[PDB]
């Protein structure tokens, strides 16, 4: 019920210069690029997104909605929406995450530092979510894929297409149909489309399991239609090899059926925080020019 005094910044399409095409597909097309606030003497590196290329006026609904959310978040572990450009096709100008998705990164570099990296990432993602929990925001699509790498030491949560902001008396979002990422999703949601902050904890568990397994596919082989029952019988993802019981037990708590006996993000920070002060006790792995980054180009507005 608090007034969302966020500022939406509209950018002249001339101020920035597309440069290459990082990925394309469902989202549409993301372009590595560069933004030069005029008469400002900084060059800010950016991703520039547009959903494919067809008019589809229902699409701009969705773009302008993710832009609404991102405009309303500001945390060191959540993606910064920089502004939009009101071209025929509407574009989201976002901060460039130079190292790509965490999913890729862990896959590409299975020579990944032990918990120092792994458990540090676990802390930073819990901080990210706990913030959205303050902001009464429910991500509904937490996954290794949707976490970007600014540096190997600093990650941020992205992709707010499915995000929903709870009203001041909304425990759950009661969603319509659609294609949903079934393997990352609480059961109460897979069955009753009831999404919650605690449902987001479950997706945090699958994400952690993704990182601990260096990129494995949840329930690989299984067909998503099965998942609902599989998890109803009592089944869960396995204990990843490098995982001590201490870590694996935390993952398993995020996957309880009663969502109120699942742990809270503020606790997840604390616990992983503790573990990351003695990383090797918990994770066992063999061998352990005018540019300004956006995190320093603070509001000219
Ligand atoms: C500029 O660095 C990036 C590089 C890449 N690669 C991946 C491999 C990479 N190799 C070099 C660096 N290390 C060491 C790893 C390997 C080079 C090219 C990607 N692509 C992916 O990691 C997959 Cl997704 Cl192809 C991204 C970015 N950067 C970026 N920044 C902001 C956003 Cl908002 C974004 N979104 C975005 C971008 C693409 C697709 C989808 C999405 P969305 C809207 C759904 O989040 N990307």
């Amino acid at each position: 019920e608090a007034p969302n005094q966020a500022l939406l910044r509209i950018l002249k399409e001339t101020e920035f210069k597309k440069i290459k095409v990082l990925g394309s597909g469902a989202f549409g097309t993301v372009y590595k690029g560069l933004w030069i606030p005029e008469g400002e003497k900084v060059k800010i590196p950016v991703a520039i997104k547009e959903l494919r290329e067809a008019t589809s006026p229902k699409a701009n609904k969705e773009i302008l909605d993710e832009a609404y959310v991102m405009a309303s978040v500001d945390n060191p572990h959540v993606c910064r929406l920089l502004g939009i450009c009101l071209t025929s096709t509407v574009q989201l100008i976002m901060q460039l995450m130079p190292f790509g998705s965490l999913l890729d990164y862990v896959r590409e570099h299975k020579d990944n530092i032990g918990s120092q990296y792994l458990l540090n990432w676990c802390v930073q993602i819990a901080k990210g979510m706990n913030y959205l929990e303050d902001r009464r925001l429910v991500h509904r699509d937490l996954a290794a894929r949707n976490v970007l790498v600014k540096t190997p030491q600093h990650v941020k949560i992205t992709d707010f297409g499915r995000a929903k902001l709870l009203g001041a008396e909304e425990k759950e979002y009661h969603a319509e149909g659609g294609k949903v990422p079934i393997k990352w999703m609480a059961l109460e949601s897979i069955l009753h489309r009831i999404y919650t902050h605690q449902s987001d904890v479950w997706s945090y568990g699958v994400t952690v399991w993704e990182l601990m397994t260096f990129g494995s596919k949840p329930y690989d082989g299984i067909p998503a239609s099965e998942i609902s029952s599989i998890l109803e019988k009592g089944e869960r993802l396995p204990q990843p090899p490098i995982c001590t019981i201490d870590v694996y037990m935390i993952m398993v708590k995020c996957w309880m059926i009663d969502a109120d006996s699942r742990p809270k993000f503020r606790e997840l920070i604390i616990e992983f925080s503790k573990m990351a002060r003695d990383p090797q006790r918990y994770l066992v792995i063999q061998g352990d020019d005018d540019v300004v980054d956006a995190d320093e180009y603070l509001i000219p507005q």
